[PDB]
């Protein structure tokens, strides 16, 4: 058994699919569970909480209360709920796994700095596929990117706010950035009536929006007479708890630095 | 032996696959190939015109000079070409199958008018399998066709200079109407930045434009828990050509009549 | 309010989905949830039982105990349970919808036989999606089918023991007949070493077999210049679960007969 | 204008689109173009035979009638062309790119051998587009190969005799080799009837046969909530004679050694 962990968030939809990530997943035990102040706690944590029973883990609503029963906090909540888990930990050297979007910079600037202290890995998308794909789809820009159309197509479940997908984006940086190039300056997002032929040096994106789709990402490099196509396609949430998950268990060992996924996947060596 | 054919635009990028799809298909014999005047011939039509040589059928100018040797005329050239072919042709009582697009109303009228006369199979895709799956779509929009997210991908090479494609379009109402709606009260052709939920009773539209793809059309209807998919891949525009002369064989025995695909393909009866 | 329904395997993968599919579906009350004798109960079903507590809906192991209170009962269990089910309900007059697979013959013959006092739905697979396909399929072998390749692949998590699927066989057979044909005579499943050509007349076959995909139906029937893919896709096997519920609500009013889920979808009128 | 070339094959399917691919292609200039000895010749080479005419370019049968005019010998014919070929051009000191498949051993000795005291690229597949798409699939089995299940699905015209492709294959090799084990230790080629679960370890492959496909191949590394896929789609034999006319201007300034498209393509630097 080893490290610690406390699943911050445990009956949200992120928290309750880390609980599960946790017991069953080797290496790493489930220290606490915690919660908001004001919610239906049901103390075995993961037991109830998370579809398997069990767990004499119980959901709390402290932290100071738990400080000594968890190595590594994992947070996927509100802006607003991390900043104040990052303050506890940083005071008492509890290491973090953040999955919290959407910090105003002021919020980021928090994290950069705490990182000094404590060790964070803080990361836009979690899923382990997801990461890989990025570094493919900048050694292949770096051969065919140039002279081949690169198109980005991209698919969400009905209640996406908003289009293109920020994973998308992140595709389309991660190439337009290989050649060289800015994605503001070559990026097209809609194509409307008589559109007239595609301009060269041009990165396209479509953005299909249907039924619980939880995640699609395509990437096409096309020629004349051939296409390299790379595709990650996400199932389920858990996809994104394993990847924390395992973040953790690499936490281990570590004190200060922000690292990302590629740190912990060694991507910079592949 | 059969139906003698006169395929005109011997030269252009249809004519060629015409000639082939003809040497190459039972029922059908090669009586003429047209071609614009003032523009080199070579005599064996399908000979040097058409990749595999041979062919005595030399490609003229002419037509009265033709009229005795070809019993249905295959035109896929231009709107002002046509309108002159379809006069002969209503004069002398040859069949038309029509693939030239682009034509002014008062253009259309021509061909509704002249089809009194003789027997016209004009259509907007020659390909089967677009029609087919246009029919499909229809019985399919009448199940799940209601209560499904309905969005429509099209993929086409980089010099389509309109978004979204012309059977994308078809696609979309086929679909609106079966479920009796009308496409331009609920489609939805861009997604960009904070869109919001997907409404509900919309079709969404996403446009490919890359590489040489000749033309990629799909269909989903997604619920929560599974979606149908129906995709109709071109791989080459020797689609439409045996399309064309397959109607030619049919409109064999017909006058008077305006068919189309559904028509040849039966698929009313469907 | 309407139809209450007994949803048997209350705590089983299927019996959940069920009970969900139930309380958030209009016109079908839950009225009881059955399970196995000497298994850990939990009262409000569809409560703790699936997912979304509450439901004074409890889970009993009689069935004489609950007579009155469920119009329909729905049993994805086994076989042994389920003909005993069926015999409780054919002397009181209870409708039932049937997802157990995996009878006998002398099995079959008993729900065949009992559905003559009261009205049955029994399929094989309860997917609409993959009920409309089928039928879909069938149009079209009826057109393209001929003179085309037909290709069926399917995919399917890692843990599934025989291939190919029960559903592309299901698909093989639809298509098969259509044509006129006899699977068993046409069918190929293997492709190893040096094959020779791919004889005309053929339906292959191809199987992938991986993580934890609930399962993708592929058909293609591919020509010269032109292929036509329809593609069922299942994320969740919530799929299954409305496509029962729908069907009891479908019973509802009805007394004996043997029914599938084409009586259901009116795909006979289609 | 530089590098000359000599295309020897000028007539066959391969050949011809190589004198498409070098005419219009900068840096290259078509000095031969040759033949068989008793076949009809066409002078103007890439002329009549290449679809788009001109070229006072003349397609031979000799060799030493040629030597002075290309630089460069692209050989896409038959084994027992290809040695003569190599043996003319060793003496000559003409460098070549061999695309002809098919060698015995003794064979291939020859060309090793040869590439001493001249430059030869000499490759299975001479698509930019596989060639990378090998590469990623490396790195990415460095990173999830390991732990994912790992499936290859490939699609041929219903003309390919052998199965699994030989770059399916290929991509089993680069695979099974970057998790260092062995393809044949772990590869699994057919699934029938009663299979049991999916042996972790194995890599499976699933083969599509059907209408005119040039040639698709697909990775996908499938875990538990998500799948990462790569896949290569050929539209046009175009898509080899590129790489391999890029290979000749590649191989321009070269003498003596044996490479193939990594060299080319510089993916060991990748
Ligand atoms: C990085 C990555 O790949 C990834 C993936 C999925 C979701 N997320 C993020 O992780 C978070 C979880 O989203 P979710 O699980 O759907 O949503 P949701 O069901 O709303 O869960 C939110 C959780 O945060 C808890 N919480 C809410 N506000 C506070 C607060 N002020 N203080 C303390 N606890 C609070 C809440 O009680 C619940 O446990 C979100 O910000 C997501 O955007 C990230
Ligand atoms: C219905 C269908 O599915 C389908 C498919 C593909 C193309 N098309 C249409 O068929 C036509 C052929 O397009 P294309 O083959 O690419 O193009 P292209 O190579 O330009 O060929 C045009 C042909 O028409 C001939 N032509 C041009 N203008 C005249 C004229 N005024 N009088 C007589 N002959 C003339 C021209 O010489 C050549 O043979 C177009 O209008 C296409 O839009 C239809
Ligand atoms: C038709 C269709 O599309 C579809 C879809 C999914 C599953 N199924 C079938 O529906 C059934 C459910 O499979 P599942 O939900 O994964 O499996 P599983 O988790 O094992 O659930 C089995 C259920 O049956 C209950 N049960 C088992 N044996 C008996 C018995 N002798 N008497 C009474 N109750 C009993 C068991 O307690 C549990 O509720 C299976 O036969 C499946 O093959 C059908
Ligand atoms: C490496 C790669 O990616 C790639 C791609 C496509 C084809 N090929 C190979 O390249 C070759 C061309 O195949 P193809 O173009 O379809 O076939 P095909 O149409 O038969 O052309 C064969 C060509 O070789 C010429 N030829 C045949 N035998 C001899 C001989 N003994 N001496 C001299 N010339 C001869 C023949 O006249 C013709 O030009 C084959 O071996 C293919 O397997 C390789």
């Amino acid at each position: 058994a080893n490290i610690r962990v406390a699943i911050a968030g445990a009956g949200g939809r992120m928290g309750r699919q880390l609980i599960q990530a946790a017991l069953a997943l080797e290496g790493v035990q489930l220290g606490a569970a915690l919660e908001r102040e004001g919610s239906s706690l049901l103390g075995s944590d993961a037991g109830e909480l998370a579809g398997a029973g069990k767990t004499g883990v119980t959901v709390q609503s402290s932290l100071d209360a738990v400080k000594d029963d968890f190595d590594v906090f994992i947070d996927f909540t509100r802006p607003e709920g991390t900043l104040n888990h990052l303050a506890f930990c940083r005071q008492h050297g509890k290491g973090m796994v953040i999955g919290t979007t959407g910090f105003d910079e002021a919020g980021k600037q928090a994290i950069r700095d705490a990182a000094a202290d404590i060790a964070i890995v803080f990361a836009a998308n979690f899923s382990v596929g997801v990461n890989v794909m990025l570094k493919l789809l900048e050694k292949a820009a770096k051969v065919m990117g140039d002279y081949t159309d690169i198109e980005i197509i991209e698919a969400h479940h009905r209640h996406k706010v908003d289009a293109p997908s920020g994973t998308a984006l992140a595709m389309g940086e991660a190439i337009a950035h290989a050649l060289d190039k800015d994605l503001k300056d070559c990026a097209v997002y809609s194509r409307e009536g008589h559109t007239g032929e595609r301009v060269p040096g041009t990165i396209g994106f479509a953005t299909v929006r249907a039924g619980d789709i939880v995640g699609e990402h395509t990437a096409m490099f096309a020629d004349i007479g051939e296409r390299l196509e790379i595709t990650h396609k996400a199932s389920s949430r858990m996809t994104f708890a394993n990847g924390a998950v395992r973040s953790a268990l690499w936490l281990s060992g570590k004190e200060s630095g922000l690292f990302d996924m590629r740190d912990v996947l060694d991507l910079n060596n592949l």
